[PDB]
């Protein structure tokens, strides 16, 4: 459980992967032991910032009018303006298209209502509804740490597979990713990282090696 022997399970999966034609990710799985996941407060559904990203940054949506329209196109966002929102829920194909293409959505929240009447059908099932922000809200802190954000997300089941680097960062980075997903286990139960049964590392299309 601790950083040598994460390092060593980094460099494993690393190693006994096949190379390929394309630069792999590194997933952490984790199963976990004594928590009842018929308990909704159990489950896990928190977005963690990783300290060295995600690789690939995330990719963004903004989704107002404004001066949010204008920082999102300074940040180099898509930007979804209010009276898109209507013609991307007459044409889902394409807003199909925009949440495949996107991780994460941010939207001015006076928008949320309309949002979620036109877009809602396509967003939630995806669980890419926007985290709204205020009109005024200066949103460059907030899209700084989204492109380095991941969800951990257990559903109904006691266990979780998060993305946390890819091959071109080093074992010292993804380990270090990795300690800040097992941060989160460790502050949601009380007995915390005691609840990991087992841990594994893989890439994309590398086997899933086990952690000490």
């Amino acid at each position: 459980m601790d950083r040598e022997a994460l390092l060593q399970a980094v460099k494993e999966a690393r190693e006994l992967a096949k190379p390929r034609n394309f630069t792999q990710s590194f997933e952490f799985i984790a199963t976990l032991k004594e928590i009842d996941m018929r308990k909704p407060e159990n489950r896990i559904k928190t977005e963690v910032v990783l300290p060295h990203g995600r690789g690939k940054e995330a990719k963004i949506a903004v989704i107002g009018t404004g001066d949010l329209a204008k920082q999102a196109e300074e940040l180099g966002l898509t930007v979804i303006r209010k009276e898109e929102i209507e013609e991307l829920g007459k044409n889902k194909r394409k807003l199909r298209k925009i949440a495949k293409a996107h991780d994460f959505f941010i939207a001015q929240a006076d928008l949320m209502p309309l949002i979620g009447r036109y877009m809602g059908v396509i967003l939630g099932p995806r669980g890419k509804m926007p985290k709204p922000v205020p009109a005024n809200a200066n949103i460059k802190p907030l899209v700084e740490r989204l492109k380095k954000t991941v969800v951990i997300n257990t559903r109904d089941k006691p266990y979780f597979q998060v993305l946390v680097g890819n091959e071109k960062m080093t074992d010292e980075q993804i380990v270090d990713n990795i300690e800040a997903v097992l941060n989160v286990v460790a502050k949601k139960y009380e007995k915390g990282l005691y609840h990991i049964k087992d841990a594994y590392v893989k890439l994309t299309m590398g086997p899933a090696v086990k952690v000490k």
